[PDB]
């Protein structure tokens, strides 16, 4: 582990809990996150994250979480890296757009949907898109 | 690396939330990262947009310089994911969409690399940029 931290790499990387472990304590995160177990999910999804960092849906739990607790712009900041380490998906721009209006910058909020309606092939996360743009003035 | 500070940051203030070095200092030290990088000092000058992605990591400007030294070292995955953190700011065009194309291709994923590419002659306004994709998808 200390050499992780100091040559920056993940506790994932040097396998430091084995994978079927992890895939339960996700499912447990969930669990409390569905259950508005607000406080336990958040802790756990801080463990998924610091254990990688790299993991698209770790990331986007730990995201949502700050969403919900209307933590927006820290919302944000995760979904921009959520973005990047994903395969062409655009949910965590669709989120960040939510956040955006929150922190009433709605030109940067239509800036967030109009990207997911242009570039996503999720027809069902289009559709939640327009009705955002519908909304916006 | 800079995606790591910047999850890490998150999970756990930061220097950008006190405001610990202004604007008119951030982008001197930008434009001494560029004079690094124009004469050939490409580690000096991933040090200073090391440097500038620890302090203000949202930041096009700052992204793009590091992916493309990144780029210029081989490190094509390192590139690839800067250069969408770039897209999803709102960086006002589609070179990041280009450069992640020429990444993807050299990582052996040309089907990755054709979407990106494709994406780019659809939705630019970059004359220049659509044909430099279009070759590349003339070739895959
Ligand atoms: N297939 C293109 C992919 O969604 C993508 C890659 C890089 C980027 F900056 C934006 C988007
Ligand atoms: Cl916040
Ligand atoms: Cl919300
Ligand atoms: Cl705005
Ligand atoms: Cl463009
Ligand atoms: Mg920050």
């Amino acid at each position: 582990v200390i050499d992780a931290i100091n040559s920056g790499a993940t506790l994932k990387d040097i396998n430091a809990i084995p994978d079927d472990m992890m895939d339960d304590i996700y499912s447990y995160a969930y669990d409390f996150y569905n259950k508005g177990r607000i406080e336990e999910a958040e802790v756990f999804f801080r463990f998924l994250c610091i254990y990688d960092f790299y993991n698209v849906d770790y990331i986007m739990g730990l995201a949502a979480i700050y969403q919900i607790k209307e933590q927006f712009q820290q919302a944000a900041d995760l979904y921009a890296v959520a973005f990047a380490l994903g395969k062409n998906d655009y949910t965590p721009v669709f989120h960040t757009g939510q956040c955006q209006l929150r922190l009433k910058a709605p030109l940067k909020a239509k800036e967030c949907f109009e990207l997911v309606i242009q570039h996503s092939n999720d027809e069902k996360l289009k559709i939640k898109a327009q009705s955002y743009l519908d909304a916006i003035q």
